[PDB]
């Protein structure tokens, strides 16, 4: 109730508001904002990281891997600043398969040199953590490997580390998982990727979870459209009827979960079926984040 109507960016006292709510108790709202799609990567794209809003907990910055040096140099100079003016937290997005490169030895050796990598993704643009993004099950050397990662990362970022500094698995498999398993002591948050699925799962794959965290660490992800992409029809007209909706709305029984997050943050309220790039003002994001925070 201290967020603006539309995505006003706040400046003194309309700021500080926001700051504190921040401080305080809520259910958070995180978004994956894809890199490529900046306006500062390429050309023809119309959303920047600055449009992001101000009552956004955490921005992730997910690259495919051709985004140019401008993209980058804006990140580390301009977006993170201004995002950290705003109280929101900015996080690296990484594949498994960046902690599973067989380039890097698997040894104990290997998994500090390999966390050390990955670890100047983080400092070297003064971001707030890094995020894990495992959507596939792994051979004993792989879970071997990815493991000792996880734990050399713990040094430096997550509960471990004592930095404050955040560590996230985000995931489309359950809590059964053995890396899941074996790493759960490191993680700072666990985001559910549920594009497209029914509502009567989330206790199902929340209760997988819920033996290694708080509910308080549990976040749930819907889909905005993308361009070309995957019909999830997670943001159906009227919103307060979308699976988005529902997912704010939701609770585990007898616990209260972290919050949700979006895919594609950078496609807001662009029409299922629209293929065009669009501007944004976060309608749908700023209108969860009240939804969760009444
Ligand atoms: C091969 C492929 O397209 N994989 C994508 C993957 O790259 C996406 O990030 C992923 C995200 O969604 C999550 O995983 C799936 C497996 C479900 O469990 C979702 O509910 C999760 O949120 O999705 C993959 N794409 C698909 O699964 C699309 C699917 N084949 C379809 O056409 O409906």
């Amino acid at each position: 109730s201290v967020c603006p109507s539309d995505n006003t960016h706040a400046t003194g006292a309309a700021l500080q508001k926001i700051l504190d709510y921040k401080k305080g108790d809520h259910q958070i709202m995180a978004g994956y904002f894809r890199s490529w799609r900046d306006t500062a990567s390429g050309t023809g794209n119309k959303v920047s990281m600055l449009d992001l809003p101000d009552c956004l907990d955490i921005a992730f910055v997910f690259p495919e891997g051709d985004e140019t040096a401008s993209f980058w140099t804006t990140l580390k100079d301009t977006y993170v600043p201004a995002l950290h003016g705003r109280g929101i937290k900015v996080v690296r997005s990484v594949g498994i398969a960046q902690l599973i490169n067989t380039a890097w030895d698997n040894t104990p050796a290997g998994w500090q040199g390999l966390a050390d990598a990955l670890m100047k993704t983080v400092d070297d643009y003064g971001l707030d953590g890094l995020d894990i993004n495992v959507q596939q099950s792994l051979n004993a050397n792989q879970l071997k490997q990815a493991t000792g990662v996880f734990n050399a990362l713990a040094k430096k970022l997550g509960p471990k580390s004592g930095t404050g500094k955040l560590l996230i698995f985000d995931t489309n498999m359950d809590g059964t998982q053995p890396l899941w398993r074996n790493v759960y002591p490191t993680i700072s948050y666990v985001l559910i990727q549920s594009y497209g699925r029914s509502i009567s799962g989330l206790q199902t794959t929340y209760n997988s979870f819920k033996s290694y965290i708080s509910s308080k660490q549990y976040l749930i992800g819907f889909s905005f459209y993308e361009e070309n992409g995957t019909n999830w029809g997670d943001t159906t007209t009227p919103m307060t009827s979308s699976r988005a909706w529902q997912y704010a709305k939701w609770q585990p029984s007898g616990a209260t979960k972290g919050g949700i997050f979006s895919y594609a943050i950078d496609r807001d309220g662009v029409a299922i079926g629209d293929n065009t790039l669009k501007t944004t003002d976060f309608t749908w994001t700023r209108q969860l984040i009240g939804a969760m925070n009444p």
